[PDB]
């Protein structure tokens, strides 16, 4: 839906998502979740308190939309966390490699995601500013972003 | 305050204003108000139901920020209304000429504001999606914008 789209802002960012992205401080986090993650329960614990959506799109498409406006904290710390595949900390899934492309495109440099164990990922998610769920059905399609700061 | 600013989005647009601008449909209206207008009472009647703010800035600075993201309905109808100076429908105040510059800059063509009588302006304001007040202290510093549509 293109309805109500604004000038030079990715139309996939709906009003509730734009609000969250703008209201977050430097160092605040958000989760982009797939359809598998328990987004409803986890979102109840976040600052926003309800699940936000970039619906029907892949995790990579969601990442592209979010990073088109959101600076990442890359100059100061690795700023996109991914889930670790069980028993294989270095393994990347197709859904994850696609998302990495969007991060590197937004940064204009290599910015590899850092791994987070499943349990730790859930606990970090509960401390996020918001959860933004997507149409991503593939396993391990969740990411933890840390907002940076524009000079 | 630059805190939390996003990439390529005028930082004067806070989260509540960005939300409103994105959530409005084609043909929805908003009021940019000066400090003189009864923004609190009028805003209670709008869709948003509370006064939004681009604080401390002039009406023209507010217009610049809003039009940096908001398409106007100019291809279809005159899309910025101004208050008519009492007994002088064609007269423009300094606050109004400044705002016209921002409109023409955003449109890249001449798009003269249309006049609205005081009483009509108030009644239209009550039907707006939102009122966004500013630091504009000068008289007649209120405007009625109509959202357009991007192809």
């Amino acid at each position: 839906y293109f309805q109500g789209m604004l000038k030079n802002i990715d139309p996939a960012l709906n009003a509730d998502v734009l609000h969250a992205l703008r209201a977050m401080g430097h160092g605040d986090t958000l989760v982009i979740s797939d359809t598998n993650f328990p987004s409803d329960s986890v979102a109840r614990q976040t600052t926003v308190g309800k699940v936000l959506h970039i619906d029907n799109v892949s995790a990579a498409r969601a990442m592209k939309a979010i990073l088109s406006v959101l600076p990442l904290d890359t100059p100061l710390q690795p700023s996109v966390g991914r889930m670790e595949v069980m028993g294989a900390p270095d393994q990347l899934e197709p859904v994850q490699v696609e998302v990495q492309q969007e991060i590197d495109a937004a940064e204009g440099k290599s910015a590899p995601m850092y791994g987070i164990e499943r349990f730790a990922f859930y606990e970090k998610a509960k401390q996020a500013y918001c959860v933004i769920t997507t149409g991503e059905t593939r396993f391990y399609g969740c990411f933890l972003l840390t907002k940076g700061v524009i000079p």
